[PDB]
């Protein structure tokens, strides 16, 4: 289920984290707007950026953190005021995020794997849900 999958994706987070931040960036190309110093990169040359690892690493530690700090895919509303508030998501709306879900539960549906898509669906869509009531557009 949801929980086992986070204990998964900690498992190899570094790998998932850039695998799926790609298939969020491939999928959505215009998303590169908001990371500049992405533009003009093949996967392969992103993957040997120090900003890009650390970056999508640091971004799947805490997805995974507000996760496992969910009841039935439903994030703290604390941790949804956070993702408002830090100054690094300023720019940001909630179709970002929309976007970032679907090409996670995309990701997943393709995987060999026996990921809990469902699970991470509602996960995406209670996180909307929560970044909106705290305040973003
Ligand atoms: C649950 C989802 C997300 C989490 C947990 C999250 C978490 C984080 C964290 C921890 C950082 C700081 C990392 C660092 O400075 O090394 C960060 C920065 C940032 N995040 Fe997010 N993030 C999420 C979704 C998004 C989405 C959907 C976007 C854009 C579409 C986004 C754009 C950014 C940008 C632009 C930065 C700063 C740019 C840079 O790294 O230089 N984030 N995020
Ligand atoms: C905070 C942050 C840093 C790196 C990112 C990558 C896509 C590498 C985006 C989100």
């Amino acid at each position: 289920g949801f929980k086992q999958d986070i204990a998964t994706l900690r498992g190899d987070l570094r790998t998932y984290a850039q695998d799926i931040f790609l298939a969020f960036l491939n999928k959505y190309p215009d998303e590169k707007r908001n990371f500049k110093n992405y533009v003009g990169k093949s996967d392969q040359e992103l993957k040997s950026m120090a900003k890009f690892g650390d970056h999508t690493e640091k971004v799947f530690n805490l997805m995974m953190e507000v996760a496992d700090r969910a009841t039935d895919c439903v994030p703290l509303a604390s941790d949804a005021s956070t993702l408002v508030q830090m100054k690094q998501h300023s720019g940001l709306t909630t179709g970002n995020f929309e976007k970032l879900f679907v090409a996670l539960v995309e990701y997943m549906r393709a995987s060999g794997q026996s990921f809990d898509s469902q699970s991470w669906d509602r996960f995406g869509k209670n996180l909307v849900s929560a970044l909106s009531s705290a305040g973003m557009k």
